[PDB]
Formats: structure tokens, C-alpha cells, sequence
């Protein structure tokens, strides 16, 4: 809603001058939106800026005070004429790189030979987070790359690929909130259910979040690394108890013979039994290793070839 001034070309830059002053920051002029930075140089192309609309970085001129405000920064796209692209859905645009962002009108720079589909929110900023398209979920980076004492916002809004953690993010990551892991394939499609990645199995369920710990899937129990999510197999000591997982990863219950040795996995919980235990009337004795005692004596007690306590 800025009127009364005029655009001016000087020193290879463009400004908007009203009553002798240069427009700074965000301005809505004659049906279009522009951004003039801190000193008035109209911007063009890709820009990572403080969000507009609060009034703290809007309708301002360089002769006015720039009160201190804390505003999140987001990616916006401006035409070569400086007009903000007021997209709220999506649009194919030159990819943003280290060579075509933060430029101002008058500067010379190359146009990305590569175009990409960028998604936008209802306030014309590049969208981040989850998006659903043509039957699949895609994740647009909420964060840029951290270096130690360094941050690059370029990845924000780009389609994520591979292992990706979904943090709660605003200006910074919210460490108190949960951050599930997801896996996006080569085209960015979010994987669901069982998937073998880098030689190991992971379970992403229906929501796509990587499962950890014990997980009940289609009538069977599986154990995924409590931290890394990879499916375990074979004998596993969990919670001070032994469990046997088949090569398929499914937990075994009942009698199980490993080589010549029998073991008994608790009917429901699946934990390996030790000591004397009864099964369908019969009594059996398992050593501390869980191995069933057979054709021998156990503290004055005889047990036959099936480990059954002989009367
Ligand atoms: C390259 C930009 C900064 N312009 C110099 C172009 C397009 C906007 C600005 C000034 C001029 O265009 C306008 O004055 C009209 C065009 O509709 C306009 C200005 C600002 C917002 C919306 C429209 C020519
Ligand atoms: C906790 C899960 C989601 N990981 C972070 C663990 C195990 C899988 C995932 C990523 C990583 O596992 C990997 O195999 C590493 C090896 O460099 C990896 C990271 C990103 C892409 C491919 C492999 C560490
Ligand atoms: C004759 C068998 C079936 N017992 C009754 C004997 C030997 C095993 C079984 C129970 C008991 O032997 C035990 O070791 C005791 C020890 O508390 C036991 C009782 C209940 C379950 C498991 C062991 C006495
Ligand atoms: C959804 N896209 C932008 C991510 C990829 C093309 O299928
Ligand atoms: C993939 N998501 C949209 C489904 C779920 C994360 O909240
Ligand atoms: C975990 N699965 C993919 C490996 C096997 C189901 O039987
Ligand atoms: C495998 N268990 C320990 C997880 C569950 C049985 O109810
Ligand atoms: C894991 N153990 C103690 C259970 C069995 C021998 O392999
Ligand atoms: C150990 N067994 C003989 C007892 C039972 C499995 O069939």
C-alpha cells in the first residue's frame, strides 16, 4: 500500500523514491510486491528474507527507524522486474543455487539451466515439510546445512532424498519435540512398510516413520534396533531376557531346536525359559543357557530323551 513515489534507475540499481526517500524492505506498490533490502536496492530472483506482513519490515523508508524484530526467514522468488511471485501452489522455476540468490536488480548472473518444481505456502513463501502428490508423500527440507559455526539455507524447500529426520522447526530445531526418521527414495517418494536399505530391513509402517524396538506386524513380533531401526535376527538378549528371532525376523514361541539343542520360548512373551517349567502337563528343565536337559539326571531327577521328567 505504498503510493506517491516512483521507481528510479541509478548506479546500475533500481530504487523506489517517494518524497526524496528510498523505500527499504517490503512494499506493496500498485498491485505488486517488492523488497528493497536495507538500503533500497530492489531485489530480483531467489531471496531468503524475513517474512512480510507484520509491519516491522513493511512500508518502510530509509528515513524511518528500523525497530528491532525477530522474524523467521523464508525463501521467496521475485521476477526480473522485482515483482514477488505470489504463488500458493507450485511452479517450475530455475533451481536456486549459490550463484543466483540474493541478487539485486542491475546485477548480472546466470540462470539455472536446471529447473525444478517448487511448492509454496499460502503466504507465497517456499513450502517446507510434508506434501502429498499423486498418491505419494514427499518431504521438502525444513532445514539447511549446518557446518560448525556455519549455516547454508539453500537446501530449504528442496525435495529430500534418503534417510531424513523430521524435526519440529521454526527459527531453530525444537529439541524437546520428537523427530522420527523417514526414508525417501530416488525420486523423493516416502517409503512405507518393510524395506531393505543398505542390506538391512527397516519397518516404516503406514505413516512412514521408522519403527524402533519391538513391533507387532501382521500377527508376528519383530525387533528393530532401539536406536538405528535395523531388524535383528537370531538370538537376542533384550531386557535381561533371551529371545530367538528367525531369519525372517519373526519372534519364535514354543519349542525351538538349534542344532541338537532344544530351547523353550515363552508362549506369549517369547522369552527363553530357564530352570524347571511345565508344558501341557509335562515337566522340563532348562540349564542357565536355556538348553533343555535330556537323557540325564537333574538334582536327583530323571528326564528322558524328550527332556520329560521320568516318573
Ligand atoms: C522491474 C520492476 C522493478 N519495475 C521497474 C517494472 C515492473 C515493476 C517496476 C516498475 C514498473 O512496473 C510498474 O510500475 C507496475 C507494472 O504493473 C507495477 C509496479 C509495482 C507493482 C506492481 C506493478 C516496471
Ligand atoms: C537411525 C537411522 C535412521 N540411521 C540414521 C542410522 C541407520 C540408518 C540411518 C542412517 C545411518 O545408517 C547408515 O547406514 C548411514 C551410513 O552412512 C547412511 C546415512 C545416510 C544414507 C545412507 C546411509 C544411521
Ligand atoms: C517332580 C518335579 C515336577 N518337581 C515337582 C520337582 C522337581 C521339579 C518340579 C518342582 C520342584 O523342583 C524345583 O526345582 C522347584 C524349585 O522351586 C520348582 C517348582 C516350580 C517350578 C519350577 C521349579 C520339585
Ligand atoms: C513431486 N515431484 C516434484 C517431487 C517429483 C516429480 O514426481
Ligand atoms: C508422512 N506424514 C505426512 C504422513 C506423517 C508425518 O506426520
Ligand atoms: C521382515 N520381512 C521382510 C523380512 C520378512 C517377512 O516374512
Ligand atoms: C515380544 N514381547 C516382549 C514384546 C511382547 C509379547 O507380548
Ligand atoms: C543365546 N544362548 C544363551 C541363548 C543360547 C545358545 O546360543
Ligand atoms: C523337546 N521336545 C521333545 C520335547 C518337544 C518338541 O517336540
Amino acid at each position: 500500500n505504498t503510493t506517491g513515489g516512483r521507481f528510479v534507475d541509478k548506479d546500475n540499481r533500481k530504487y523506489y523514491v517517494k518524497d526524496d526517500h528510498k523505500a527499504i524492505y517490503w512494499h506493496k506498490i500498485d498491485g505488486k510486491t517488492y523488497y528493497f533490502g536495507d538500503i533500497g536496492e530492489m531485489v530480483v530472483g531467489w531471496q531468503y528474507l524475513e517474512i512480510p506482513g507484520t509491519g516491522y519490515r513493511d512500508n518502510l523508508f530509509d528515513n524511518q527507524p528500523v525497530n528491532e524484530i525477530g522474524l523467521q526467514e523464508k525463501w521467496y522468488y521475485f521476477g526480473q522486474d522485482g515483482a514477488l511471485l505470489e504463488q500458493t501452489d507450485k511452479q517450475v522455476l530455475e533451481a536456486k543455487t549459490s550463484e543466483n540468490t540474493g541478487k539485486v536488480y542491475g546485477e548480472q548472473y546466470p540462470l539455472s539451466a536446471e529447473k525444478r518444481t517448487y511448492y509454496f505456502d499460502n503466504n507465497y513463501a517456499v513450502k517446507t515439510g510434508w506434501i502429498y502428490e499423486d498418491g505419494n508423500w514427499y518431504y521438502l527440507n525444513k532445514l539447511g546445512n549446518f557446518g560448525d559455526d556455519s549455516y547454508n539455507p539453500l537446501p530449504i524447500g528442496e525435495v529430500a532424498k534418503g534417510w531424513t529426520q523430521d524435526f519440529h522447526v521454526t527459527i531453530d530445531i525444537d529439541r524437546s519435540k520428537p523427530a522420527p526418521w523417514y526414508y525417501l527414495d530416488a525420486s523423493g517418494k516416502m517409503l512405507t512398510d518393510w524395506q531393505k536399505v543398505n542390506g538391512k530391513w527397516y519397518y516404516f509402517g503406514s505413516s512412514g516413520s521408522m519403527a524402533t524396538g519391538w513391533k507387532y506386524v501382521r500377527g508376528k513380533w519383530y525387533y528393530l534396533d532401539n536406536k538405528n531401526g535395523d531388524m535383528k535376527t537370531g538370538w537376542q538378549y533384550l531386557g535381561n531376557k533371551w529371545y530367538y528371532l528367525r531369519s525372517s525376523g519373526a519372534m519364535v514361541t514354543g519349542w525351538y531346536q538349534d542344532g541338537l539343542t532344544w530351547y523353550y520360548l515363552n508362549a506369549g512373551n517369547g522369552d527363553m525359559k530357564t530352570g524347571w517349567f511345565q508344558v501341557n502337563g509335562k515337566w522340563y528343565y532348562a540349564y542357565s543357557s536355556g538348553a533343555l536337559a535330556v537323557n540325564t539326571t537333574v538334582d536327583g531327577y530323571s528326564v528322558n530323551y524328550n527332556g520329560e521328567w521320568v516318573q
